[PDB]
């Protein structure tokens, strides 16, 4: 059933929140017991809120491999994704850690590092050129590039060096900073247009490892961000771009990681991202 039909149906009826647990009641429930040792009690941001198991990224060390995130792999549109929490102030050595072991060329980040007057994750990134970061637990120092400020993001250059082997490679920090403390944006507009710098970047692209995104918890923001990226690019690739079912695809991606789209608002919005970015092409 054409999405946008389905959507008009939806808001007449409304029925969003019946369509919301209806996913709920679906989604997979996997083991995660390596998120729930007490060794790593002070690793994890929310109790509720644990990598799986089969899908967990593994840290290369022989100490502790834990870190929060997910590798998302979506087999038919061809892209994969690894969905993280916003960094602890114990957890940005391992999250830089990361970023250098999986090969990634791209950091999403859908949060402000204050939003509600709370901390939502640690200043983990460098705020001038002149003072960098040295990451002691991993032997990593960060260096602020370049910053382009716009109105609905910034774009960030840096570089990261594993002071082990003077090795150094470029990523790019993609900061999507006007989602609002409460709700969802009024349009996609804003967030459409963003997630094609991200692509634009190569960072989404097979020749990089897969790109890391993250919000506070890396399931409602995040979610929506991998959930309108891949539903897009499976209406490129089909020969019926009606044939691709938003809500398949969302119970695809909870085989990954627990809880994408936090709320039947999100969802909502989720649906309105895709449906007015297949329109923008026409
Ligand atoms: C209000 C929507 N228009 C807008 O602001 O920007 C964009 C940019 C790209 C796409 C796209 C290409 S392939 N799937 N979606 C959609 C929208």
């Amino acid at each position: 059933m054409e999405m946008e039909k389905e959507f008009e149906q939806i808001d007449k009826s409304g029925s969003w929140a019946a369509i919301y647990q209806d996913i709920r009641h679906e989604a997979s429930d996997f083991p995660s017991r390596v998120a729930k040792l007490p060794k790593n009690k002070n690793r994890n941001r929310y109790r509720d809120v644990s990598p799986f198991d089969h899908s967990r990224i593994k840290l290369h060390q022989e100490d502790n491999d834990y870190i929060n995130a997910s590798l998302i792999k979506m087999e038919e549109a061809q892209r994969s994704y690894i969905l993280t929490q916003g960094p602890l102030p114990n957890t940005v050595g391992h999250f830089w850690e990361m970023v250098w072991e999986q090969k990634s060329r791209g950091v999403v980040m859908l949060n402000r590092v204050m939003e509600k007057g709370s901390l939502k994750c640690a200043q983990y990134w460098p705020q001038k050129e002149e003072k960098e970061m040295i990451f002691e637990d991993t032997n990593l120092k960060l260096t602020l590039i370049s910053e382009d400020i716009k109105s609905y993001y910034t774009v960030r250059q840096l570089e990261l060096e594993n002071l082990t082997t003077q090795e150094t490679r470029e990523i790019l920090h993609f900061h999507y900073t006007t989602w609002p403390d409460f709700g969802v944006p009024e349009s996609p507009a804003s967030f459409l247009n963003f997630l094609f710098k991200v692509r634009e970047s190569g960072s989404l692209s097979p020749e990089h490892g897969p790109v890391v995104v993250h919000c506070s918890a890396g399931i409602g923001r995040s979610g929506t961000f991998c959930l309108a990226d891949t539903c897009l690019l499976l209406m490129d690739k089909r020969k019926d771009p009606s044939s691709v079912d938003i809500k398949k695809v969302l119970l695809e991606m909870r085989k990954f990681r627990m809880g994408l789209i936090q709320t039947a608002d999100q969802l909502r919005f989720s649906y309105l991202a895709v449906i007015e970015g297949a329109k923008f092409i026409m």
